[PDB]
């Protein structure tokens, strides 16, 4: 049954644009081993047949056959669901809290690159560096359930929380790092030791916009403190 991802084009109307949700969704289709293909759509400059296909011109979007399906979280959901053992691999995660550990860094980083008052950055960096231990603590904690110095959230092997997870900590590092000469601390070993693990991975560094495009995706939206 023919599967299509169509995506947020980048810089050149494109290349696959920056877009977390996407990559989420690249990361399943990818783990799942399901035969896909995937469509870059420049959001001003659609396609007529795209326009039809998603009037709403919700992104990103997937085909399954002839049907549309919209909204991240309910494709994601979708895509567990039908694709299931035996064919494919059960990717959700085993222990409920490797669901929420480290999203909120995704927006205390947002709230942190947009100001522009160093006497305001002050607390939002704390607020970003406190969030990025707790993410920490979690990974270097033993996990509750499972057959800490594992690879990934939720054990050895990538799950839909790390789909979720990994794409928003990588912007966060490249746009921190480019706007900001703001690095995520070595004594983070829990989160260095993750991000040095998933980057080993195909599925998730293949699946990063190039760096350029996601710092130029956050050129309107990134500000040097004055
Ligand atoms: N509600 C959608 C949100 C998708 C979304 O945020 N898409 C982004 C990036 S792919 C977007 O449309 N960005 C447009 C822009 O800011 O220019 C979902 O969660 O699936």
């Amino acid at each position: 049954p023919q599967v299509e991802l169509f995506v947020k084009a980048g810089s050149d109307g494109a290349k696959i644009g920056n877009c977390p949700f996407s990559q989420r969704l690249f990361m399943v289709l990818w783990l799942k081993g399901v035969t896909f293909n995937v469509t870059t759509v420049d959001t001003k400059r659609r396609t007529e047949t795209v326009q039809k296909l998603c009037p709403g011109g919700e992104l990103p979007f997937l085909l399954y056959g002839t049907e549309v399906h919209t909204d991240t979280n309910k494709i994601e959901e979708f895509l567990e669901a039908v694709l299931c053992p035996p064919r494919y691999p059960k990717l959700a995660a085993l222990n409920p809290e490797s669901n929420t550990a480290g999203l909120d860094i995704f927006a205390k980083f947002s709230a942190y690159i947009k100001n522009s008052n160093p006497a305001l950055n002050d607390n939002l960096e704390k607020g970003l560096l406190k969030a990025l231990k707790v993410l920490d603590n979690y990974l270097t904690s033993p996990l509750p359930e499972g057959v800490s110095q594992r690879k990934f959230l939720d054990g050895n092997e990538l799950t839909l929380a790390d789909c979720n997870l990994l794409p928003k900590l990588h912007i966060v590092q490249v746009v921190c790092k480019k706007y900001r000469g703001f690095t995520i601390p070595e004594a983070f070993r829990g989160v260095h030791r993750y991000l040095s693990n998933a980057y080993a991975r195909e599925e998730f560094a293949s699946t990063c916009p190039d760096d350029e495009e996601i710092e130029l995706a956050y050129e309107q939206v990134a500000k040097a403190l004055k």
